[PDB]
């Protein structure tokens, strides 16, 4: 039952069922993972694809040599499941260079070095068939008010954003970019913090049709904002190129928890969207195995959260499909708001008597909405208490 | 010390200093406030202007002889005073009609209806004279995923701005629209939460350059994100129209205290960023004496807002004097954030041996940044404790 | 299916059902209703009983005659329906005589009419047959730091509820008292703001066995704090006298949606939690129909607030049943979790070399909690994917 | 000016200045500190004493020998600056033995564990002469709902802090104990979130005036909890043992940035209640100097914490001492606030007719609190605009 199957376009990063479960407060509970083994494993469990930073894939400070053989036998657990690699990213965050930020860094040779850094890994990943690139700028922010010029720090990040463009410009290369917002820590407060910060700051780049978002359930909510409306936007503006799916208890430290776990309704909402709009991606999972478990429950973490989607498209395409419900969202007139407000134009809406001087506003007003019934619908499904 | 005069641009709601101090479980605690009394009180306080909903100024339901006569009144308080009349902005959130929201009710002609108030009240603010006309969509949202499709709602959204834009277009008005954004109250989750998802919203409309954002302090602190940070992204984009000014401690219910109360250390980065971006337009105050307070209070209220503003303008202003804190600025490499990353060029940067191939990382890594001296130096100014 | 019945112990204040609809921003939208319909429209679905505070039963300022047939109304619904009122309180937050608080308002006088408006309530809640009075001191707080010190705050509260117990100590009656914490709203701060600072507090009254805790779900969750955590802390102080059951979106405004919606996860693990411990109290719910809603869809709604508590409580029953579950229970060291851990005294853990100088560190800590699989058991189990 | 003198009290732990920056994200920016080296320069800038975990001083897993060194070293460093040791605690969540945590965790040879470890540190602390040891059960707790029964963990706290006690009881030990509240992380929960569920823990405890709590700036605001209250209760219930000063913007994970920074007039009010209700206890200072600064801003970073306690100290004696200050207390009955609500009895109030019979209702709803004049007075002081 509810079963994977690579067709579900299910993904990982190295770094998550790879997490070694070292925390602000604690040390590793379990050994480091070769990547080639996380491969096999995932893609028993059904798994799409994998996606990876370069220091996940090649250790940092690597000779080429080294480099050369550890992609050679990364390559080969590709070829050897059929997994995809359909996505990948810079770590710009964990070497202590990286302290003040990657792009925005304050020093200048920190924001030229953080490119080539990212450029080098974009060859490579093109080289592993990707085609989203992802930029988290996770250490793009401050602590304190004066340390960042907010205006020209986006100047920065403008221009290392433009650059990367006209790179995999000037190298035919059909990647594109996703940004993934976080509104805070490592920093505590990051640029671009939500989905919306990161829609409006790529209207401002020089070939904006070349970046979307890489929205992650739980960064939005720990700015207590609601995940599917947040998806709806990005959707309604055309920049849903990648998501990130886990799970998050409210507004607190990022937790990462498996897909499904935390605000559970949530999940639901966001599989019906991603669903009835035809989202096409990968479902990529950005979690972590709690440190509580060993290498037996990362496995089932990692198979729990491609379940837990499966459950919810299963229930959530139930209750599109139910009559009931359809009479329900035409009594909450769902059917309306689809429906242009003023088709007949300005004009007409300026002489239309029945818009203001004739208008019953008590009536209109005394009208329930039936929101009730249709969500106690929706929660019938959920549980399977039809 | 530290007195307002109308040049510095203070500017009040009618609905802040007239708050009759109802809230979700009380009753009233203070008599309504005649319009004429209140741009009196305020004027007599230093204030610059007034703003107000269309509800504030002629009552809901007004014959046109009422009205008439309501704004006759007005207009002559405004002259005897000197008082200003910077924006108004539509009540579409009172009325029962708009329990499920005005532009992006689910109800067509509701929709059609809150258009024809907007445009009615649009032609009287520009009669008195208001350069930006805010809309405030705190019904536009859900408290359950089934009963607003986003991507339904924001095509109802644009359409009535994209219309809106039309009307004053059609009638050559110089008024320009600003989005006021709140992710929550009174709705579970609304529609365009922050800054962010407000200037993304803008980018897609018919003509842009006439709509900017009216951030308020408090809207975002109720996410969790730092106020000055978005502004300094709205001031990046060129859109900050308009803004409200108040105080909020953290993430609750929309407290709307006398701006300064709440987050103080805030409050002082943002004064020292619209100063120094050379902020012009009117400087808001959009919060309501606690209803524990007599109209005495209500004044003392209004007083402390323009105070704590002036206090704070001569601390940044002090701080960014300082020479010890423009020698720690530069010892935090604040200039060299300034400066263009790769003005040489793409070409150049991949060629540049000294950002790559011979980086010296780790004593990149070993700088410091110095940025906890300054932000004690930045402490010290705000406390005058120099 | 999931059909209530009044022995499942239901109840519901006159204030929920009866919310006209008055938010911060919005007027009323459903007339006022009879507390006689309410209790038949209750009755006929499956409800147990009804709560009151005092001026939802008698109109404030009702005088003596009035008062009585309120009353006589009142108890001839009971009657018809075999409805009960297992629960009352006071009313000290509505009007504006409260605006600094009930009993710890500074001005004395109000303290002192506070607690005869209590008293008078409690004599009338008595006949009425209530078995817990709930205090709910949304009004003890503060907006400002001076307003309010709070050690002599304290001193008022611990000497209003020793003067109450001394009250019905002095009358012979039955009843308890169960306060009801609230971390803020309407104050900007509240007093006595989680479940642990109200059961601390009790531990310093005169007598304190006469006094519990009422939490409410979406009071905690304001908070970002655990509700099942904190109501076990509750049982395990042997307090918790009476519940209130609701629904929250985490960190914002007091929203009262129905019980189920918000956190659905926690209300799983709520409902397992006080079936499991024998919660023998009202099953009371403290919510609000969204003002939305017309009336039929409030009484959906407090219908869906049973539905989902049966649904939930044959889940969970489900769930500590599975022989799979109870497997799993073992291989996580639940059972291990409710030995004493030193039954053999301090002494012989003191000498126990097996405890420090001979435990092998390194093994225990390589043994997994196999957490991730019992989650992923109780997911399947709410979810009916077993 | 504002300069630091061992007489006022302030105390650091080794884990503060000596944090060498790895976050959840991020390695190491500073090399490791000899504990040695911290003593004297946290001498050198005033401070009064240290405190450790124990495996701040000894090294996990040290020898005999290397343990007497690496106290000799220490306890020379000690007498070489007059630095004391006011309070010790054990460090029961970095080894990944701790996974599950130590006093709760599920499996009994953990926790017997944790109290040998901590037995064992406690008789240390006790030469180096600490009249505080500190309990932080940051790893008691869990990430999803059936991994710990929370009454069976109460039950086996319970049973740690009994032994506990037995203990220095059973040594003649002088030292008390303190419990330090955390709502969350590492764990996504963590059981006594607050300061309100500790007090309500330690009275269940067999000899609860050996305990009293360690509360820490940011662990209450974590939970959007008003900081200054909860040690009003604490200081209400004689158990503020010793604190935890630092600084933290809201909700969101544990920053532990200098005190002062963070929430500037919450830090006014603490220290006003600090000094108002004489605590003198050491002023302990639980911080992290950011990642992004080399070892002379971890001092300046200390020095700030000093000093913004001393100039908030000014501030806030200044403002008690001011006759317009306490003009204005008297004004808004801060005064009636600190007298018995009925010193004259229940039966003296149950008669007093002019305490409801004859108790004007509407001219004491209509006096203002002039709250608003008391807190700008107070805002003014701390900015020096007096
Ligand atoms: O760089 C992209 C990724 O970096 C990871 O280390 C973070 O955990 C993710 O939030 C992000 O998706
Ligand atoms: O419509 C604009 C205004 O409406 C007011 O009632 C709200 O309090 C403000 O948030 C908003 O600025
Ligand atoms: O007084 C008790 C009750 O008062 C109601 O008005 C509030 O909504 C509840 O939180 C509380 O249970
Ligand atoms: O164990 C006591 C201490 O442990 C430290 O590692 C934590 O950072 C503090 O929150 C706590 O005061
Ligand atoms: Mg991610
Ligand atoms: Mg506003
Ligand atoms: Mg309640
Ligand atoms: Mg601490
Ligand atoms: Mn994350
Ligand atoms: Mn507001
Ligand atoms: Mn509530
Ligand atoms: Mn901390």
């Amino acid at each position: 039952n509810y079963q994977p199957t690579p067709e579900d376009r299910f993904t990982f990063g190295l770094w998550t069922v790879g997490w070694q479960g070292r925390d602000p407060f604690g040390d590793a509970t379990r050994r480091a993972l070769d990547p080639v083994e996380s491969v096999r494993r995932l893609a028993e469990l059904g798994a799409h694809g994998v996606t990876f930073h370069d220091d996940d894939l090649i250790p940092f400070g690597s000779s080429d040599s080294e480099r050369e053989e550890h992609v050679k036998r990364f390559r080969q657990a590709l070829d050897d499941t059929g997994m995809k690699v359909p996505m990948a990213t810079t770590n710009l965050f964990t070497h202590p260079v990286f302290k003040d930020g990657g792009f925005t860094a304050n020093d200048r040779d920190v924001r030229r070095y953080a490119l080539r850094k990212t450029i080098r890994n974009i060859d490579l990943a093109v080289e592993l068939g990707a085609e989203t690139y992802v930029a988290w700028g996770g250490r793009e922010g401050a602590e304190s008010g004066g340390a960042k010029d907010v205006r020209d720090a986006l100047d920065r990040m403008k221009e290392a954003f433009d650059l990367l463009g006209e790179y995999v410009t000037s190298q035919g290369y059909d990647i594109r970019f996703a940004i993934e917002p976080k509104p805070n820590e490592p920093r505590g407060d990051i640029l671009l913090p939500t989905v919306g910060h990161a829609l409006a700051f790529i209207e401002r780049l020089e070939r904006p049709e070349l970046y979307g978002v890489n929205p992650e359930v739980g960064h939005e909510q720990m700015a207590g904002l609601n995940f599917p409306h947040g998806i709806a936007q990005a959707l309604w503006a055309g920049k849903l190129f990648h998501i990130d799916l886990n799970g998050q208890n409210g507004i607190k430290y990022d937790q990462d928890l498996r897909f499904g776990a935390g605000d559970l309704r949530a999940a639901f909402w966001l599989v019906d969207l991603l669903e009835s709009a035809g989202y096409s991606g990968p479902r990529h999972f950005d979690f972590k195995p709690p440190r509580t478990e060993d290498f037996d429950g990362v496995w089932a973490s990692a198979a729990g959260c491609m379940r837990n989607y499966l459950i919810l498209k299963e229930r959530a395409a139930a209750f599109r499909a139910d009559p009931e419900v359809q009479e329900a969202l035409r009594a909450s007139r769902l059917d309306e708001l689809a429906r242009p407000t003023a088709a007949d134009g300005l004009q007409a809406l300026l002489d239309d008597r029945s818009a203001f001087e004739e208008f019953d506003v008590d009536a209109a007003a005394a009208r329930g909405m039936a929101f009730e019934r249709l969500d106690q619908l929706a929660m019938d499904h959920l549980l399977g208490a039809r």
